[PDB]
């Protein structure tokens, strides 16, 4: 879409931010606009936890104390974009970010504010490929089992996660039953994390549309 | 129960391997003895996959070609033991060995052959601690989720797996639906693997008795 639309929705996520708390912050262009909002709130919060390398650096551009996940028993909210989001507020995430890091911070937070532009909502999940983080020794075997589920897994060659794991991006599933899909893949030895955000979806969906932020809750 | 029982047991699995093929090898007192068996008919064996450093190196000094999981579609068999195994042939594995490679080598293998001493048959799994491998940034999270499930998880402090993750050994559990708890465990974000082989269990169960080994095909 446009960055003026990303902007709005990012700015709208600041409403949900409780005076004097540690804030869960994801990564990305829409997310960076939210961070600007928070910079207007550096003194009236405790800190911030981040699932992003770049996000951590910007939070430390406004003087916000970072915590790591092992330091808090909970977050109030975690604000992040998505790659694809359905009417059921289940997401495909982690296509261009730290999948594992994002799912952990997300499961630990109380509310999950999804801030998006016009182009993230889909009818059915799956055209945007599903990222699957895997133990390298299990890649082939996990690839076979995904072909078994109706996908076309593609080895994201050239890279590894910080964990030192590989990524299979799975093209060409029509993901009608996302809670059940995440069980199946979750069920596969070798599999570290699947980017299906279906069991813990968005609690609020804050979209940015040619006429402002529109919030769903 | 005894180191001769182990040895009668790991030798008795020897009858399960064939010519020109590739063997799955675990680790443990009792597989050693099977590794001790495997050498004698090394010439007819294409070579081996294993899930353990010690076995690998012992098979190597034997002139047994090692393969990796990325080279194969399948393995006729996996010989390994267990920490616990129930009447339903479900096992607690990886208190003692490399949880992730075992669960992975077992998944590529058609037939799992559990070689065991008097100490391994339980009726209800859970006395021997249940290993769960966990991305470190998630350790307390996954641990709060483990409590909910009637669990007392205990960080195995001072060590990590080859990839940099921690271990949580869960005590106090009465595990009567294993496939369920595995389901549930594979399902916390930050979990990497769980020491429940419940979906995929022991096909053959090889114990140690006083004279020969009881076997159960
Ligand atoms: O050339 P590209 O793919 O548009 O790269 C720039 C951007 O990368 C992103 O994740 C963006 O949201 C974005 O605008
Ligand atoms: O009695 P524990 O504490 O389970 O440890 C002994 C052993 O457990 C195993 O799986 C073995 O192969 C083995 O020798």
């Amino acid at each position: 879409t446009q960055d003026e639309m990303k902007k709005a929705a990012g700015w709208a996520a600041l409403k949900y931010v409780e005076k004097g708390s540690i804030v869960g912050v994801g990564t990305g262009s829409t997310v960076n606009h939210f961070i600007d909002a928070l910079g207007t709130m550096s003194e009236e919060i405790k800190g911030a936890v981040s699932s992003s390398v770049a996000s951590t650096e910007k939070l430390e551009a406004l003087g916000i104390k970072i915590f790591d996940c092992n330091e808090v028993a909970s977050l109030d909210i975690y604000v992040d974009g998505a790659d694809e989001i359905n009417a059921d507020r289940e997401m495909i995430k982690g296509g261009g970010a730290a999948l594992t890091r994002e799912k952990i911070v997300a499961a630990i937070a109380d509310k999950f504010i999804c801030i998006v532009d016009g182009t993230k909502a889909v009818d059915v999940l799956g055209t945007f490929p599903l990222p699957v983080e895997v133990i390298p020794m299990a890649r082939s075997y996990v690839a076979r089992q995904l072909v078994k589920l109706g996908g076309d897994p593609c080895y994201r060659e050239g890279v590894i996660t910080d964990n030192g794991n590989v990524i299979l991006d799975v093209y060409g599933m029509k993901i009608t039953n996302p809670k059940q899909l995440e069980d199946q893949i979750n069920a596969i030895p070798g599999v570290v994390t699947v980017g299906l955000f279906a069991h813990r979806g968005a609690d609020v969906v804050i979209t940015g549309t040619p006429e402002g932020a529109k919030i769903e809750e």
